[PDB]
DNA sequence: ACACAAATATTTGTGT
DNA sequence: ACACAAATATTTGTGT
């Protein structure tokens, strides 16, 4: 149907969140995504391009080596970007 | 969006 | 059958 009202920064925040070591590979974000948003089972060429490319673009999520790929983190400073939980509004950067 | 490299995965080829 | 190497295919990551 329509798609959700959330950003892909904010979907790649809730998928990091959501993982329980707050650390997730690239395509535990597509699942994440798919799984709890309908819209986004569909066509996903062109959105999951973009989420490899809000991946590598935002500072806010950085890439750290394993103990498939890599896991994605977020930076610190950038973990509660959303302060209200809602990941409706962004915060902007000190 | 695009192109593209780098890193992995899968399929195919060869020898025994 | 196996082990293993080559070659291809796919995914992952980065750069305008
Ligand atoms: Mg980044």
């Amino acid at each position: 149907g329509p798609k959700p009202p959330y950003s892909y920064i904010a979907l790649i925040t809730m998928a990091i969140q959501n993982a329980p070591e707050k650390k997730i590979t690239l395509n535990g974000i597509y699942q994440f995504i798919m799984d709890r948003f309908p819209f986004y089972r569909e066509n996903k060429q062109g959105w999951q391009n973009s989420i490899r490319h809000n991946l590598s673009l935002n500072e806010c999520f950085v890439k750290v080596p394993r103990d498939k790929g890599s896991y994605w983190t977020l930076d610190p400073d950038s973990y509660n970007m959303f302060e209200n939980g809602s990941f409706l509004r962004r915060r902007r950067r000190f």
